[PDB]
């Protein structure tokens, strides 16, 4: 079987991607965050404190004849932001565009911290990471991707982000209409539970490509590019009168700038992020500080290829017993 489902940015930023999700008998469609650096499926609840709800579609299992509670399961979740939330665990049948999995582990928020509360359009995450880094309490949890790999007609999803405009998620097969060339595949690392690999270099504008190892999570839950602060200072000297900011806690550049483009190494390929795609706009309503889509990873300790560099490519994410990660052009 397959399962196609078109993702929507949440603002005129791309700040985040929504993908409607059924979920429930009936069927209680809620809009979640595909997270490719998480492996929990958590919602908004008729269990979430009421004060920590502000206009999200909350998931009600008493309405769902299918939803079974999962008897003294907890979970509690911190993601890298400093977001959480925790709560306890259902099972219900759970659909993506199309493609249905029965008993899922469906976690059921209690507490959420303020930026969940504060971002109205996401009602839920849903976690493709590895099963491995799955929260639940103290039976471990398997993912939606997980429990529907027996039945997909090929053990892999993809995502095809948009630049200011929608995208999909497929599951099951590879649309050799969406992308242009020929898919260049790359060794996964699992031993930390993420989609990790190593990117071959990079190049900033129309410079020499510089050849070394980067390594990474693909990350569809991380809006921005972080890398290593030698790569970002690269990148940043050739935007006159850009800085790093304290104050605002990255590199600002004026908003009148026009942004060089940014290549990252897949194998002998090349993916280029065309410098629109690392304006993130005003720091302030009426700024003329803008802040950059690529930011230094040195406070994190990790690169994550979130969503700016993703959304350049069309991008495999190959769950067979040797996972591997694919980027095509598009
Ligand atoms: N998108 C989920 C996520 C959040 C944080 C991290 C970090 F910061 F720990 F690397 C990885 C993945
Ligand atoms: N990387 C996971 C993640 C996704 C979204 C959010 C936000 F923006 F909704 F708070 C936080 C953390």
């Amino acid at each position: 079987s397959t399962g196609s489902a078109t993702t929507t940015p949440i603002d005129s930023l791309d700040d985040a991607y929504i993908t409607p999700v059924q979920i429930g008998t009936p069927a209680q469609t809620l809009n979640l965050d595909f997270d490719t650096g998480s492996s929990d499926l958590w919602v908004f609840s008729s269990e979430t404190t009421a004060s920590e709800v502000d206009g999200q579609t909350i998931y009600t299992p008493s309405k769902s004849t299918t939803a079974k509670l999962l008897s003294g399961a907890t979970w509690s979740i911190s993601y890298g932001d400093g977001s959480s939330s925790s709560g306890d665990v259902y099972t219900d049948t759970v659909s993506v565009g199309g493609l249905t999995v029965t008993g899922q582990a469906v976690e059921s928020a209690k507490k959420v911290s303020s930026s969940f509360t504060e971002d109205s359009t996401i009602d839920g995450l849903l976690g493709l990471a590895f099963s491995t880094l799955n929260t639940v309490s103290p039976t471990q949890q398997k993912t939606f991707f997980d429990n529907a790999k027996a039945s997909l007609d090929s053990p892999v999803f993809t995502a095809d982000l948009g630049y200011h405009a929608p995208g999909t998620y497929n599951f099951g097969f590879i649309d050799t209409t969406a992308y242009t060339g020929s898919i260049t595949y790359t060794a996964v690392s699992t031993k930390q539970g993420f989609w990790e690999w190593t990117s071959t270099g990079y190049a900033v504008g129309s410079g020499t490509f510089k050849s070394t190892s980067i390594d990474g999570i693909a990350d569809t839950g991380t809006t921005l590019l972080y890398l290593p602060a030698t790569v970002v200072s690269a990148y940043w000297a050739q935007v006159s009168g850009a800085k790093s900011s304290s104050s605002v806690g990255g590199y600002v550049f004026p908003c009148s700038a026009t942004l060089p483009s940014f290549t990252f190494g897949v194998g002998s390929a090349r993916i280029v992020i065309p410098g629109d795609y690392i304006d993130f706009g005003p720091i302030s309503t009426g700024s003329s500080s803008c802040f950059g889509g690529i930011q230094s990873s040195a406070g994190i300790g990790i690169n994550i290829f979130g969503d700016v560099a993703l959304k350049a490519a069309f991008v495999v994410f190959n769950g067979a017993t040797t996972p591997t990660l694919g980027f095509a052009s598009k």
